[PDB]
Parts: structure tokens; sequence; C-alpha cells
């Protein structure tokens, strides 16, 4: 019942998209597992992202895009909804103005668009995470 | 041929050992994948870390050992002998006084000893890899 990390699935985004991750860490939060979610412009990994979400398990969020290969304004977070060896369900809104991160049913994060949704061709999931569902409405 | 990571291995060092990993990256540097080599005090993830060093790729690596649950010193550089999208080689090896770290047999990294390598009962080798060998001298 396991997808493969990294995950990577083609994808278009638009006002009204939910994309919606359901998953574990792989480790206690004593170790600082990683949890990563990028919207990019292209199928190919090294492409521009528009939305980049990054967690540190037990310690903060990150969030930033990265525009012709160079990473942009960090935002940072020390929010922290995930609860430690639990499984998790994140759901990422896209709004018109910003995409908002639900954790397990909680308003958790959000991000102000810097690129249209309508950019992001591809969404991969990754780092120490076991993966068990992935859905863009 | 690929071993899973995370990857967990009882173990006993000494002067004189030797632990010897073969992997690669599982993205781009852009991407800036991490690797994790953690030498625990006992087989539970949770337990106490002699020797933690963490690359994070084509950026900065960083050692620090965890003792009764708290982090203690960072050591950090910015030597990066790895390369971007390439199986390495790394060798830590056991000196009386410190660690040695080999990269593709080029002395690397080294950490003086806090704890005695004695205290080892296991190694976890994680995060952002592929891993297709795993060998204690």
């Amino acid at each position: 019942s396991l997808l493969p990390v990294p995950y990577t699935e083609a994808a278009s985004l638009s006002t009204g998209s939910t994309v919606t991750i359901k998953g574990r860490p792989l480790v206690c939060f004593l170790n600082e597992p990683y949890l990563q979610v990028d919207f990019h412009t292209e199928m190919k990994e090294e492409s521009d992202i528009v939305f980049h979400f990054q967690v540190c398990f037990g310690r903060r969020v990150v969030m930033n895009s990265r525009e012709y290969g160079a990473w942009k304004q960090q935002v940072e977070s020390k929010n922290m909804p995930f609860q430690d060896g639990q499984e998790f369900e994140l759901s990422i809104s896209v709004l018109p103005d910003k995409y908002q991160v639900m954790v397990n049913g909680q308003s958790s994060y959000t991000f102000d668009h810097r690129i249209k949704p309508e950019a992001v061709k591809m969404v991969q999931v990754w780092r120490d995470i076991s993966l068990t569902k992935f859905n863009v409405s």
C-alpha cells in the first residue's frame, strides 16, 4: 500500500485545486526527519519551483520558490502541528492569492503566490517519509 | 542490488575499524539531497549518537554527537568532494584520537572522539541516497 518515495506526479493546478498527501515520518522527531513538497514548472527535478514546502519534524518549516535556478526569499514558521511517530494528512489548497496548508484538518501555513499556480507541471514529495496517498483534485 | 534505506546494522568499533558505504544521492545537487551516518550507543534510533555525520550535497557537512538526548558542539565543513549525480564511496576509519572520513579515497573530514568508539552498538545510514554496499571491518 506504500507509494514510492521520492514520489513524482505530473500535475496542473488553478484556484480550487487541492493536493492531499497522507504519510508518516520514517523516524522519531528526536532524529529530525524531513518532509519536502515541491511544485515544479517542468517534469525535470532541476526545474524551477513555484512552491517549496519543507518540514524539519519537531523543529520548523521553511517555504520558498526557486526561480531561474536561484532560491528566493525564505519564509520560516515554528508552527508544528505534526505529531511525533504519527501518520499525518497534509492538504495544500490553491486559493486566489496564496496556498493554504492544512495539517490534520487545521490551517497551519500559508504562502502568497509568487508565480501563477498555472506554471506548475509536476509535484514531487520526498525526504524521510513513507507515503500512503497522493491526490490532486 | 540496493540495500534498504534507512539502513540499520548492529556494529562494534575500536581503533582499526573501518565503516565503508557505497551509494548515490537520489537527486541532483541543485535539490540539496542529504546523507546521514549516525553511530549509536544502542539499537534504538532515539539512543545517543557518538558520531553524527550529515552531508547537505553541494553545500556543507555538519558533525556532532548527541549525549543524553542533547546535541553537543556542532562542527561544520564546506569541503565538498562529492560529485553531482555520481556514485560515492565513503569510508570512516576509527583512529586512536578521531574518526577519519575518506570520500572516493581522499581524506575529507575528521572528528575527535568525544566518547570512546567502544560505546557504539549500531550504525544507521539514511536520508536521500540509494545504498549498494555497507561494511564494517
